[PDB]
């Protein structure tokens, strides 16, 4: 066995539209459904391909839709709302695409959309759906209903922030996006507080606690997620730049720096400082931090690259993912290489050892060569690489292991873009684990802890899954066991499940 | 899985020895394959000082001709100095009078401490000078001194020349143009048997990326049709050159990184295509390969651009485990990696990956001013444990497709083990006894083989440890490097480098 093919080609329904569902429907479990497992599987994804003849081009254009998964004594239900954003309602209203998305100009000031088709996040009390804008919306989760629509703005100096915060066990939230801060571009860190005995809105408390510098003094780099330990921040900027000067959509606005190559920046978190220590390396896209720990002096970063300055969304149209499978491998021939990567980035900084490598940590190949100009230039420890194999949308136990010293990483493992299978990472040998069925095409796994757990991996991962091959039910939920990615159980159902990007597990 | 070696018995490695008058008949356990019929010879430095004068560097030490034979399964010893300038004139004056790579002396080295090779009907041991020194395989007296500089124009050549089925040889070696490197022919020996040394010729030259310093180069690819030249931030500095030793002269570019360069091996002609990646020291090419207009470059790289020879005093090879591993922390990283070097340039693709091959993570991306950066598939990466001194089933499929190598196991420069790489899959094999330091390991083909692993692979190995003999050759199969022989010897014998297995 070797390369994994696709020929029935079902992978499309993962861009169909569907309808959503008036209230949640039972599912057929097969094996057994942990007893432990109470709570909400809540995800967010596009639902809506094309509003009548009008399509949405990119895959990131489909109108919001919030998936939900309940588990109670060993019963799983489902259920879907389209989120009521400004798009979608105006949409519904005008039968026509009114707002522009990411990759779909709308034709009839700056209407800035608010499809929150990418994750959704606590912040004290409530949930927010989110894109990468400054709209984010608030949702219930237990009906789907959506609340109401926040304008960052409103709150703190960002042009938008990203769809990756972090969230510390006592619930305040991390979040970066980009600013003017001179007349430059920067990059601030947003800090939203824990929910305090007042009750006020904690999103009214937001500051901004940090901010990093622009490698360009007009064009700040794409960023879709970011680091944090217990004492920094670390901030990732990539050669995929956004040009604020250029019938547009935002698409249109991204060009690759040819020349930067990735500048790492790191921020007391604590001290909220910019650290000037400049880190350097190759070119990559970068979306997501797998995690960041502190170990003695160093900053062990463990990313999800891909090895080019190419922008990764010019693939990603959805011309290009609904066709035949021999057409899907030969558009990504030329595409830039998946691979995960752990960089180290030493803290204390000794001229005396100007031209050496500073890494002295004794259990990584990473590298840190301090030059003469004081940069100091990163090669990384490849942790996985498989050719056009992406081990993408990476989940650890975040609660425990988010920001300290781990083992684990689970992942989606993208065949040439496209989703068909899910697969287990120890960061430290390098051994992995797979699941994968033939015509069948998960979503990111995410980690649930069983609550007596005493190692790392105790639990299970929870993914949905589309299975369009007749004679079969259309889609379920997979639930695996942590410890090796064995099946624990199925909960089917009888409809379509399109494409999901993020979402949590809500424990009750 | 730290191994540890607290005992130091790898300090034996570094320990002067003397030559023998005769073979020695070795103590075979295990059993020898009978189809093994042949010399294993290898050179190393044996004296590592003139009375009471040292050397300091590992690549200082006079070079020791060492050969195993093997006969219908029985094993014999032998070794002789090599009587080199250095050596006749150190033993002459009693004293050091050649300054080496390492060791100034208080009139360029001829010290053929690194390997052996054929020419012709001839045999030569080498260093990375003008000088290669003609020798006789069986008897290992020295016959001759040749100085390369009477028939080409080079100021030296690499110890690792590339040897064609048909006996003809290519080499490298830094020149003058500005400076370059010049790729050195040696024809196979003709009818008329006259000297192919005396038929030499220049057949191409690469450009150098500095006006004034060269890139130290230690090995080059070859395949059919390409020449491959790696040029690293590694830089010779000829000003500094022209009491003080080869070793004063390096320095590193912190700016340029690593520029990889192809030739046209049959049309004799250098491609500008300007292949650029981030730096690395390179010490040896494992294999080089074409695949559908893209060459595959499998390499022993160094992560960083200080040079890995500053770590390899004598005085620092010679201190306790704990001294040993502390000095190793700022080292480069050992990594094995295979680069992809598209040979089509297509402008219309400019800002994108070229490597469209199905089988490898390797990444090209052609920028607008024209350079074509490299990122590479990684086959192997240890912390501090390098994969080293690479071997394959050279004969049959040097420059061509392959699957496996084997190499030398480096634990903070210490060799400890030995390796086996499948270098599709990534897959390892491992020998290791406690205590036992063995050498780069050569592979020999079963003669009727068919497939590339199907032999045995030959190392030398060090073992002090008391209630012990002191050393053995030992003899593992290819397939798995699991133990099928060891030939033991009652006395020590010092670290060799490269070598041959001559068959008979
Ligand atoms: C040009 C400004 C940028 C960044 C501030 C922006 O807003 O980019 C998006 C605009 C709309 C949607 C999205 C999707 O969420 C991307 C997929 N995760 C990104
Ligand atoms: C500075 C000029 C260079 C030529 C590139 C040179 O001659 O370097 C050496 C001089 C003497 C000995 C050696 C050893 O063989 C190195 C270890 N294999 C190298
Ligand atoms: C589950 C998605 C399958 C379709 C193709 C996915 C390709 C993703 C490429 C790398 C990750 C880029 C970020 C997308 C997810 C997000 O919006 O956070
Ligand atoms: C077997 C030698 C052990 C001692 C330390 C060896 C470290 C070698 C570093 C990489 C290879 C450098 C070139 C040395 C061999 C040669 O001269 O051809
Ligand atoms: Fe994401
Ligand atoms: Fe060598």
């Amino acid at each position: 066995s070797s390369q994994v093919e696709h020929p029935a080609g079902g992978y499309k329904k993962l861009f169909e539209t569907v309808e959503e569902l008036s209230s949640p429907l039972t599912a057929h479990v097969t094996g057994r459904i942990p007893l432990w497992l109470t709570g909400s599987l809540l995800r967010c994804g596009p639902g809506l391909f094309e509003v009548g003849s009008e399509p949405f081009y990119h895959l990131f254009d489909g109108q919001a839709l919030l998936h939900k998964f309940d588990f109670k004594e060993g019963h799983v239900t489902y259920h879907r709302r389209f989120i009521r954003t400004d798009a979608y309602v105006r949409a519904m209203t005008e039968k026509r695409i009114v707002i522009t998305e990411f990759g779909t100009c709308a034709f009839p000031g700056v209407e800035v959309t608010d499809n929150a088709l990418v994750n959704i996040y606590p912040v004290g009390e409530d949930y927010y759906a989110c894109t990468e804008t400054n709209f984010i919306t608030k949702v219930n989760p237990e009906t789907l209903e959506t609340i109401k629509q926040v304008d960052l703005c409103n709150y703190v100096s960002v042009n938008g922030a990203t769809a990756h915060p972090h969230i510390e066990n006592d619930g305040t939230v991390y979040n970066i996006g980009n600013c003017f801060g001179n007349f430059s571009i920067a990059y601030n860190i947003v800090k939203i507080p824990p929910l305090q005995a007042d009750k006020e809105d904690p999103i009214s408390k937001s500051e901004i606690v940090v901010q990093f510098p622009c490698s360009d003094r007009f064009k700040p780099s794409y960023v879709h997620s970011f680091g944090l330990t217990p004492n920094y921040i670390v901030f990732v900027e990539t050669p995929v730049k956004i040009n604020l000067f250029k019938g547009a959509n935002y698409m249109d606005c991204f060009e690759s720096n040819e020349t930067m190559g990735v500048w790492l920046h790191i921020a007391d978190k604590k001290r909220k400082k910019y650290i000037n220590n400049k880190y350097r390396t190759s070119p990559f896209n970068l979306f997501h931090h797998i995690n960041t720990y502190e170990d003695h002096e160093f900053l062990i970063v463990d990313l999800c690259c891909w090895k080019g300055f190419e922008f990764v969304y010019n693939y990603l149209y959805l011309a290009n993912l609904r066709e035949n499978w021999e057409e899907v491998k030969k558009n990504a021939r030329k595409a830039p290489q998946p691979e995960v990567r752990r960089y180290v980035l030493p803290l204390n900084i000794d001229k005396a050892d100007t031209g050496k490598n500073l890494v002295t940590l004794p259990n990584t190949t990473a590298t840190a060569i301090l030059c003469s100009d004081e940069t100091i230039w990163l090669e990384p420890e490849v942790l996985f690489s498989g050719p056009r194999q992406a081990f993408e949308f990476p989940q650890i136990n975040y609660q425990k292991y988010g920001g300290k010293p781990y083992t684990y990483a689970y992942g989606l493992g993208l065949n040439h873009f496209v989703p068909d299978r899910l697969c287990k990472l120890n960061v430290k040998t390098k051994e992995t684990w797979v699941w994968q069925e033939p015509d069948s095409y998960p979503s990111e796994p995410i980690f649930v802890s069983h609550p007596d757990a005493l190692e790392e991996d105790d639990g299970v991962v929870l993914s949905v899954v589309v299975s369009p091959g007749a004679g079969q039910k259309p889609a379920y939920l997979l639930i695996l066991n942590a410890k090796d990615l064995s099946e624990v159980a199925r909960a089917e159902v009888e409809i379509n499940i399109p494409v999901t990007f993020h979402g949590l597990f809500k424990k009750s």
